[PDB]
């Protein structure tokens, strides 16, 4: 029974004039975890403290608006199925804060024009933002640290396609074409404190996301993330690492990939006592991409309809 996922330093892909057997490591070793967990912390990705501390700083911010403020921008009244802005917890009394085993998100993803084509079909569409909050202080953060996390899981995506089985011949650009006009949703998380009943509490119930890679960025504190790993049957925790992210597969990765790159089951555990933030990016690519089965099985899905699917199967 593993304690732990594991580790990948990919300062070899990021910093300039890296040795190939030190870029082989990093390739070996994030193949590896994806293909066994699914699951595995990131550093050397480059992006500033400060700019992650400033994220979760704009996850504060945001929650610290009054219910009808965020109200303004619920998800309900988004265009289409673009499934952006505020998020509101399943069950509210008072203006200020959230009630305990509840939580809230702003979501926002690619800005899209409203006049485009595009808008309103599935994950597509413009961003909703709250207008009492300063560019300075929101919008512009969120939007440069978008661009960071673009980059990040540009450079994910050619570590994972180096480490897909050689005998499939895959070239290193393999999934390049998910990463244009993607669909990129963002969350900014706030999860409630516990509880006082006596029975287990999450933030976030037993599920696999949906897309390609998904990039999370973690709060000090209390452990909540668990990820399932069917062999032994544990539920591994994931604690919080300085300067990592967590990454993980989604479903379409591996649909994309035949079963080689796992998309596993994960959950956060509600063991906090104050408020706790995270800000997950998640890559669900181009939503018209009809990708072929890497191991040239002839299979063929296009990402849009492939989440869709998912998405009308997870109902209870
Ligand atoms: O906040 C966390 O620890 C993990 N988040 C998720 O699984 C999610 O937002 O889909
Ligand atoms: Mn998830």
């Amino acid at each position: 029974p593993p304690k732990t996922i594991p580790i990948v330093d990919i300062s070899a892909f990021i910093d300039d004039n890296a040795s190939a057997q030190a870029k082989d490591d990093v390739v070996k070793a994030m193949s590896h975890a994806c293909s066994t967990y699914g699951f595995f912390y990131l550093v050397g990705h480059g992006i500033p403290e400060v700019d992650r501390q400033q994220v979760l700083d704009c996850a504060r911010l945001f929650a610290s608006l009054p219910m009808d403020e965020k109200m303004g921008i619920s998800v309900s009244k988004c265009m289409g199925q673009s499934f952006r802005g505020y998020e509101p917890p399943a069950l509210q009394l008072h203006q200020e804060g959230l009630l305990p085993d509840t939580k809230e998100a702003f979501i926002f993803g690619r800005e899209v024009p409203a006049d485009h084509p595009d808008a309103g079909r599935f994950s597509t569409g413009p961003n909703q933002w709250p207008s009492s909050l300063p560019d300075s202080e929101f919008r512009i953060p969120l939007l440069k640290y978008q661009e960071k996390m673009v980059e990040l899981v540009k450079v994910i995506l050619k570590i994972l396609a180096r480490g897909l089985p050689k005998e499939w011949n895959c070239p290193p650009d393999v999934f390049d074409a998910a990463t244009v006009e993607p669909s990129i949703p963002m969350r900014l998380l706030h999860y409630a404190p516990q509880s006082e009943e006596n029975k287990k509490q999450f933030g976030v119930g037993d599920h696999t996301d949906f897309g390609n890679v998904s990039v999370l960025l973690q709060e000090e504190g209390t452990v909540g993330l668990e990820v399932w790993y069917p062999p032994t049957e544990t539920w591994i925790p994931v604690p919080v690492i300085s300067g990592s992210y967590v990454i993980n597969m989604g479903d379409m990765m591996q649909k994309w990939t035949a079963g080689f790159y796992r998309s596993a089951r994960h959950r956060v555990v509600n063991h906090n006592k104050k408020s706790r933030y995270s800000a997950p990016f998640f890559l669900n690519g181009n939503i018209d991409l009809k990708c072929k089965a890497l191991d040239g099985s002839g299979v063929e899905t296009v990402i849009g309809e492939h989440i869709r699917q998912r998405l009308f199967e997870t109902i209870g």
